[PDB]
């Protein structure tokens, strides 16, 4: 049907402008601390922390196969990722540190997504 070309269309859109998103956050990383799965042969009790691990590659891969419908999605994944290392890590390391970091600055670039997101429908 052309309508479900149109909601389509409306889905590559959204993608992009997520693509976009990701790679501001992802930028606001430069230790690479998020960017790859915690191992499970270098923390292999982690998985009794943390439920529902998550991390930039991940996400990137979800985008990419268009899984993000909307941007409430999107922010949960990256929300997980924060979460997460603050939940395992304790305050003083350059973990929960890199985690504050990325929450602050990841902030400002989600409230402006959220508007380009509304306005352009």
């Amino acid at each position: 049907s052309m309508e479900q070309v149109a909601m389509e269309l409306r889905l590559t859109e959204l993608t992009r402008l997520l693509r976009s998103v990701l790679d501001q956050l992802q930028d606001k990383d430069p230790a690479r601390i998020f960017a790859q799965p915690v191992s499970l042969k270098e923390v292999p009790d982690y998985l009794d922390h943390i439920k529902h691990p998550m991390d930039f590659a991940t996400m990137r891969k979800r985008l990419e196969a268009q899984g993000y419908k909307n941007l409430h999605e999107f922010e949960e994944d990256f929300d997980l990722i924060i979460d997460n290392c603050m939940k395992y890590n304790a305050r003083d390391t350059v973990f929960y540190r890199a985690a504050v970091r990325l929450r602050d600055q990841g902030g400002v670039v989600l409230r402006q997504a959220r508007r380009e997101v509304d306005s352009i429908g």
